[PDB]
């Protein structure tokens, strides 16, 4: 039995390059996967002017990861999402479809997708007088399309409808899932994402009541890991709500990745083992991902003696770098953890931050008098909040001395923002608990920094509503 475990680019944003592919495939093929679909959203000639022909440079780039993709023997799907503008009455369209993916045949690519997600549920007029159905338009081109190509092995379709909250009025009563499976012919395999666009967690009866319809099993497109619906936000956690229970019942697994290259390691590297294990412990993933992942680091760049100063007691010592430790990664997945929940170490110092916040007004202004076991706790919890903000800074510190700089460099930002916004927290606290001795007001230097936040986003961001 063949089982599909994969990546798809299919995220908006830059998109990768041909290094940065490479070295994926490299990592693939030494976790066990087998599967990269290519569907980037900003390809022009994928999705926006899928009419046009490849040029001989891009031939040649397609060629090169065509190749390489078939030198680590790891499977590698082309998909076209003509959905946008296609006229499915009109034969040019029907043989222009034809060219461009024998065009990609020629360069030596072996799998190839259809896609027709985000796209309008309207019909031209043309279309009206030919198909019942809007569904019935996009089997009948899928099905052409196929019996073209010659019935490969592998060919993927995603339903417009390609999440339970899409489907109108549910997904056992939908017509238009119900005219896909009895129209849509066997060899095709189906994408599916969940009850969810990002589903939070995927119970088994939901995949059983999909089948039900589809007539067949389906093929999990997890954007557990996507961020390109608010890229604010970074998502380093394991695979995790996923019971391995589907794997019998599922044709595959592909997870959409981060936008930033570099900032997959351990989703990939957990999903690898999710489906090794069951041909599961999210922490033990976790776990073992970032034990792995840390050998890529290197050691921080070192002053090279490879006549050299020396100093003695009275001189100032040289500049030093301290490695970076397995608890600093672990950190900073917890800081950024999933899209539905933070990691223990976050959510525990945001609600420890919240409780000192409350109670600030009970010995901060001449509390001399009142209970000194209140003031002995609250001290003792603002100093373990401010070990806690010591120890992210510290971990920026030390990832930012880590010699392959390609790692921080991609995901740069992110971590600088929580360590800025760490150390505004810090100061706040202290000033927190300096009030009963001095009654400035809480500044950071001479004024308040923070009341800037994020520019527009940050004040706009402060007037939407709360649940307190």
């Amino acid at each position: 039995r063949r089982f599909l475990c994969g990546v798809v680019e299919g995220f908006y944003g830059r998109p990768w390059v041909m290094e940065q592919r490479k070295e994926l495939f490299r990592r693939l093929q030494k976790w066990e996967l087998n599967t990269y679909l290519y569907a980037p959203k900003d390809d022009y000639k994928h999705r926006m002017f899928w009419r046009e022909m490849y040029s001989v440079e891009e031939a040649e780039q397609l060629m090169t990861l065509i190749s390489a993709a078939r030198e680590y023997e790891i499977e590698f799907i082309y998909a076209i999402s003509p959905g946008l503008d296609i006229t499915f009455s009109n034969p040019k369209e029907v043989s222009t479809l034809k060219r461009k993916l024998d065009q990609v045949s020629q360069f030596g690519c072996r799998s190839f997708a259809l896609l027709f997600d985000d796209i309008d549920h309207n019909m031209c007029a043309a279309d009206k007088e030919v198909f019942s159905s809007f569904a019935h338009a996009q089997v009948s081109i899928t099905n052409e399309i196929y019996q073209y190509l010659g019935e490969p092995e592998t060919f993927l379709f995603c339903p417009t409808e390609y999440c339970g909250t899409f489907c109108y009025p549910n997904v056992s009563q939908s017509p238009y899932l119900r005219t896909v499976g009895e129209k849509l012919l066997p060899g095709i395999e189906v994408l599916w994402t969940g009850p969810k666009v990002v589903s939070k967690e995927i119970p088994v009866e939901s995949i059983e009541e999909v089948s039900k319809i589809i007539k067949r099993a389906p093929v999990i497109w997890d954007n557990i890991h996507a961020n390109d619906y608010d890229q604010k936000r970074l998502f380093l956690g394991p695979y995790k709500g996923r019971s391995t229970e589907l794997i019998p019942r599922l044709k595959g697994v592909l997870t959409n990745p981060n936008c930033e290259f570099e900032a997959n390691y351990v989703a990939i590297h957990t999903l690898a083992t999710w489906y090794k294990s069951n041909m599961y412990s999210p922490q033990m993933a976790l776990k073992l991902a970032l034990t792995e992942w840390l050998q890529e680091f290197g050691v921080p760049h070192q002053y090279s003696s490879r006549e050299q100063f020396v100093p003695g007691p009275n001189e100032k010592p040289l500049y030093t770098a301290e490695p970076v430790t397995l608890e600093d990664l672990q950190l900073l997945a917890d800081l950024f953890y999933l899209p539905y929940e933070h990691g223990p170490k976050g959510a525990q110092m945001l609600r420890e931050f919240q409780w000192l916040r409350a109670n600030s007004s009970v010995v901060s202004v001449n509390c001399k008098g009142k209970d000194s076991e209140k003031i002995e706790e609250w001290r003792s919890r603002a100093a373990k909040f401010e070990e806690m903000c010591g120890l992210v800074m510290g971990m920026f510190t030390r990832l930012s001395n880590c010699a392959n700089r390609t790692i921080l460099y991609d995901m740069y930002s992110y971590v600088w923002d929580i360590k800025s916004i760490m150390s505004m927290v810090k100061s706040f606290v202290q000033w927190l608990g300096c009030r009963s001795h001095s009654s400035a007001q809480f500044l950071i230097g001479d004024q308040e920094p923070w009341a800037f936040r994020g520019g527009l986003a940050g004040e706009f961001q402060r007037l939407l509503p709360i649940d307190g």
